[PDB]
């Protein structure tokens, strides 16, 4: 049939390393953490060569088990895959520890990309039933987030740079950030040495993020789009214009919402636990400038930020109140 | 601006190795062999990751020198590149020798793809001014091509398999063929062991080669399209519908004649010595099923086979009479 599939497209990071434009997202519900394994296996067999995970997801062990099985049966080699993981704000000042923990969970010797997950620092609160004996997102009795006082979010990135630049340390192939604003990127660029290869952020037709895209392009940073379907229940499939363009280019809604990013040179990581959904939705709809313009217009007009949890409220672009339901 | 660029697309061979869909062709005029070096350097800086060459082109040393310079100044690593070369019919029964000669000329330890250039065997005629002391295409006093009588073209492919399957031999990563008909591929599949990863053939809107495409797809072989612009003088840019579709998708004629193949899952290797032409023509026109249909209609209606030299005449698909000028 017709090519490229979205599994066949590769963008270049600013250190010359290639990344598959399309990745599998694995921030799956706590109730279904084990189902990640089959989703990853299904993704790779359908041609995905990029898996996105994180220390905070609790899915690393299941991504690792899927990879181990495909390695062992000869379906894939390690060098064929691109694995991304992230350092959570609770370990903002212990990056070495986070990476080693992620490596142990994944059953891997290296990751391709290591991200600072948030420009945030959390206090370390003990919980034996938490991740690595720690509360994920600590709050006090009032219900507000416990940030590390005198914690600098840029300390995380500095620790990333050290590991990335150590010539006898082979644990990462690239570093980056997630949920950084233009202002935070500017501070990083001023104060740090290594240009982040990616800034991973929420974006899609309901949040086109034009300014950030422009900025990152100007400064040699690729966007990775998270929650491209709008997270729980994939509300972005129910946008009329999406349904319309999907129809024209003979693709599924998932395909179109994937292609919206890849067309603009944005890496994209839709999440699914559904093997047949993962497998089918690998078609490319090569949107016109004008069609992109329409899609972007829509998001300007009806902005919805689905990922805006309370812990993020202290950051300029975030409210902590979650999505504006009215714009749906 | 818009993605993918044709430099960003990768297809998968039947042994799991990825190949960039777009390659630089290097069958340059004997008068301009040296200019290949700058063309390869320009291709790679523009993002090409695939170079196509051959023992018979006399351009291997210049491809090698280009690569060596980009390796030395740190613009590329060897593992980033895909290099194809071929065994010419004069060495049909000396593949080890041809490979080693190619490796020496290229200044390389391995190639990614090694192809049988033609389903043909030539007599070895000495000429000190020829390639490796031999006449490239021997013709007798009557002007007839000197084929090795009692030479079986499939001996060449058998010698390819031996090297490809030797586990202590790392000189190749894939083997294939070029200029094979369906009948020849069928005989190969019946009598051999390794399925060719590619069959490299002339194809483009003036020679759609629908039947071969269908066959290779059914049998797990990718097509690589050679002479996609119609060879000397790039006559294929002058086709009206090609000029029309280029206009619509806002790309150049080269882009469109490139996109024609990539869209159908065909690897393509346009040749140029022009640095600005190579650099600009990396856009993708994602042709509709219908537009493909139109282009294919045109070639079925107006077949022109531009590569059809006398030596090829004994092969049932070829005439030896060169292109039918009438169909232009
Ligand atoms: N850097 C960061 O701070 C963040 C990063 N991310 C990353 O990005 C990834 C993607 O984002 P995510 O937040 O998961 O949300 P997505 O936009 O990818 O949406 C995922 C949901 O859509 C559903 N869905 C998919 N296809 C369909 C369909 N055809 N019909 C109906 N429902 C469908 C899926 O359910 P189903 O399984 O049944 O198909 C899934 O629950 C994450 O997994 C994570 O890796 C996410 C959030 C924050
Ligand atoms: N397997 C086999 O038996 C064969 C394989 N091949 C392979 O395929 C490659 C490509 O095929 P090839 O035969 O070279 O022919 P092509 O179809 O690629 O055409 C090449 C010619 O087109 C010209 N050209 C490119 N762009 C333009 C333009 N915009 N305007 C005008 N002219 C243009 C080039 O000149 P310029 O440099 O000035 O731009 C060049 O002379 C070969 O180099 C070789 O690697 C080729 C023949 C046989």
């Amino acid at each position: 049939m017709l090519h490229p599939k979205t599994t066949e497209i590769y963008f270049s990071l600013n250190n010359g390393v290639r990344i598959p434009a399309l990745g599998l997202g694995t921030a799956n519900p706590h109730e279904k953490l084990a189902e990640t394994k089959q989703a990853v296996k299904a993704a790779i067999k359908a041609g995905y060569r990029h898996i996105d995970t994180a220390w905070a997801y609790e899915t690393e062990p299941f991504v690792g088990e899927a990879i181990k099985e495909l390695l062992e049966d000869g379906s894939i080699k390690r060098e064929d895959l691109f694995i991304t993981t992230k350092v959570w704000p609770v370990l903002w000042d212990e990056v070495d520890r986070s990476l080693n923990e992620s490596l142990k969970a994944l059953g891997l010797e290296y990751v391709d990309l290591l991200l600072q997950h948030w420009p945030l620092c959390f206090e370390k609160i003990k919980d034996p039933k938490g991740i690595s004996g720690l509360v994920k997102t600590p709050v006090d009795d009032s219900g507000k987030t416990m940030y590390a006082a005198d914690g600098d979010y840029l300390e995380t990135y500095k620790q990333l740079e050290k590991i990335y630049l150590d010539p006898n340390d082979h644990r990462v192939r690239a570093i980056g950030v997630s949920n950084f604003s233009i202002e935070y990127l500017e501070r990083l660029i001023k104060e740090c040495r290594v240009k982040p290869t990616v800034n991973q952020v929420e974006t899609h037709p309901h949040l086109p993020q034009m300014e950030l895209r422009k900025f990152c392009f100007m400064h040699d940073i690729l966007l990775t789009a998270y929650s491209p379907l709008g997270s729980h229940g994939a509300p972005n499939l129910k946008i009329p214009l999406v349904k319309k363009l999907a129809e024209k280019y003979n693709v599924t809604g998932n395909d179109l919402l994937i292609s919206y990013h890849i067309r603009q040179g944005t890496i994209v990581i839709p999440r699914s636990l559904n093997p047949v959904r993962i497998s089918s939705s690998i078609e490319f709809a090569s949107l016109t400038k004008d069609e992109l313009q329409e899609l972007n217009d829509f998001g300007e007009k009806y902005p919805v930020r689905f990922i805006d949890e309370p812990f993020a409220a202290i950051l300029p672009e975030f409210t902590g109140n979650g999505p504006n339901l009215d714009n749906l």
